[PDB]
């Protein structure tokens, strides 16, 4: 299986080497639009842009740009939209996307503040009576309920298209315990968090793709989607041990750069998939 490979790479301590090959082999596509001058203030990181071929487009003239990519996993039949944590000026764009793409869930893998810095704008209302209105995209966001757990928080939000008065319920899954430095010691919490998102139906095909982000929307976001897809695959095909994490990761990297930012993140991904496979299929 992959656990053997995991214990192997660990034994020889070649994770960094394993990770480098991936980066070297990683796909390279143009990000022209993300580079246009008019979109400079719509990007969080200069080294984190969406490829033109898989970028999500806002359904509006003037500027259809948002730093978000559609990651379509054909075999696993699962799609994810990976994006950057909204900026003070792109919160309206962020929810416009959620609306236009018909997403049911938003997965947040970071805290608004980490390492003493703001890694993301406060894009959702923190109190029921203090709704948020996004004038530019003409949308209203209202906090309906909030369930705070030790490792994550789930919120029910009501998104209303002020233009048509139509409303939709959005589930916000906020993983709040990813350490400021490195990765979690054990994947237990992360897996439970993933299973929670799954059980909500937010990842199901009847809905638009789930929207995932952290700070750059690649490191933790990549780990989340990689783990989910690998587990699905091990559940769908004849021999589960045929699932090649590296292959899946390369496949995903064809849609957005940076997925999995460090060799430590890669190891953790293996660890999550391995442990998750034991829970799913004993
Ligand atoms: O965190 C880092 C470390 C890093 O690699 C980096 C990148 C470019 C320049 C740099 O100076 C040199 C330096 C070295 C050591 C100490 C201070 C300063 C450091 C950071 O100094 N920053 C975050 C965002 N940033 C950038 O220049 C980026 O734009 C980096 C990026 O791509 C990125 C941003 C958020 C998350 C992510 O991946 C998930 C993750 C979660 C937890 C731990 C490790 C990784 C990747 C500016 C400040």
């Amino acid at each position: 299986e992959m656990e053997k490979e995991f214990e192997q790479i660990d034994k020889s301590g070649s994770w960094a080497a394993i990770y480098q090959d991936i980066r070297h082999e990683a796909s390279d596509f143009p990000c022209r639009v993300a580079k246009l001058p008019k979109n400079k203030n719509r990007n969080r990181y200069r080294d984190v842009s969406p490829f033109d071929h898989s970028r999500i487009k806002l359904h509006q003239e003037d500027n259809d740009y948002i730093n978000a990519s559609l990651i379509k996993m054909e075999e696993a039949q699962r799609s994810y939209i990976l994006t950057q944590g909204p900026l003070p000026n792109t919160c309206g764009h962020f929810w416009e996307m959620v609306w236009e793409q018909k997403s049911r869930g938003v997965v947040m893998l970071n805290r608004v503040m980490e390492k003493g810095s703001l890694k993301c704008a406060q894009y959702w209302p923190q109190k029921e009576e203090k709704e948020m209105i996004f004038e530019d995209t003409n949308l209203k966001l209202t906090l309906i309920s909030e369930d705070i757990k030790s490792y994550y928080t789930v919120r029910q939000l009501e998104l209303e298209n002020l233009t048509t008065q139509e409303t939709r319920e959005i589930l916000h899954f906020h993983y709040t315990t990813w350490p400021d430095f490195g990765v979690p010691e054990s994947p237990a919490s992360f897996l439970n968090f993933l299973f929670k998102v799954r059980e909500s139906g937010s990842l199901s095909p009847e809905h638009g793709p789930v929207v995932v982000h952290c700070s750059a929307g690649i490191g933790r976001s990549g780990t989340f989607c990689l783990a989910d897809t690998c587990l699905l695959l091990m559940d769908k095909r004849k021999d589960p041990s045929s699932v090649d994490i590296k292959k899946v990761l390369l496949e995903m990297r064809k849609f957005r750069m940076g997925l999995i930012q460090t060799a430590d993140q890669l190891r953790f991904s293996y660890l999550a998939v391995i442990e998750g496979a034991k829970f799913i299929m004993g």
